[PDB]
């Protein structure tokens, strides 16, 4: 349930969950000095009993403590954007940030749902879109793109 | 009050203790993600306030966590011996059991009471010291050997 992302340098182990082997997400230490994302261990605790999955030592819940120091540690780390064709690398804490924005995010049609990055939506929407809504210049009805010809050859004009 | 002695590679910051500026000695964290030794965040809340000296926020004594993950990463850095000549490197959780070995370390003559490094103490023991105890072929008093001269020529022969 750890960070998936690529980061660059690469991630040390020191930061990596030994239970999802990925970046720690909301960093805990335990009693006998090991970290997990707090999802993790917790579903541990709550699973495979009171106790540490490194070394068995006896832990409760209570006794995991937030490794705020990790975390901001973690956050500061730079990552390249997953979308394909961005370029971008920021520190992880701006990653989600950026996701929103990014031109290289994948999106649906609000038309026919099919899948577009961002940079070329606008382009897909009103230019190629199949479901792209359009008027007849004799009735003013309104219609896909694609139902065009044939309502042209029997609009009541 | 922490850990002073020589890191190689160098200690790194994330390592140091805000207050002392050397490694973390039993390293504990506060809620708000900095580490400290133990006894300088307590010196510093007991003398400069219930807070973290880094960032003013509140801080209680009972809300400190003992950092076991961050002292068990420092206790496996390699440190080098402090004594002169000695060119031993070693994790640093063994340096104390090798100080009380190591032959470069001072060590007091149980006589004069002069330092002397301790691959040194046997020859200046028994053939140096001024005040290495040694006996008279006549009357088998025990004197510093400084003083045989003077004691020859003022016998009981
Ligand atoms: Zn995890
Ligand atoms: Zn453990
Ligand atoms: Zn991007
Ligand atoms: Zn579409
Ligand atoms: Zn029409
Ligand atoms: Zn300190
Ligand atoms: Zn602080
Ligand atoms: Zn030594
Ligand atoms: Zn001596
Ligand atoms: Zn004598």
């Amino acid at each position: 349930q750890g960070y998936d992302v690529e980061f660059d340098p690469p991630l040390e182990s020191k930061y990596e969950c030994p239970i999802c082997l990925m970046a720690l997400r909301e960093a805990v230490q335990t009693p006998c000095g090991h970290r997990f994302c707090k999802a993790c261990i917790i579903k541990s605790i709550r699973d495979a009993g009171h106790k540490c999955p490194v070394d068995n030592e006896i832990l409760l819940e209570n006794q995991l403590f937030p490794d705020n120091f990790a975390k901001r540690e973690i956050l500061s780390l730079m990552v390249k954007c997953p979308n394909e064709g961005c370029l971008h690398k920021m520190e992880l804490r701006h990653l989600e940030d950026h996701q929103a924005h990014c031109e290289f995010a994948l999106m649906d049609c609000p038309q026919c749902q099919r899948p577009f990055q961002k940079f070329h939506i606008n382009i897909h929407i009103l230019k190629d879109c199949p479901r792209r809504q359009v008027s007849c210049d004799n009735c003013a009805a309104s219609m896909a793109f694609e139902d065009k010809e044939i309502h042209d050859q029997n609009c009541p004009l």
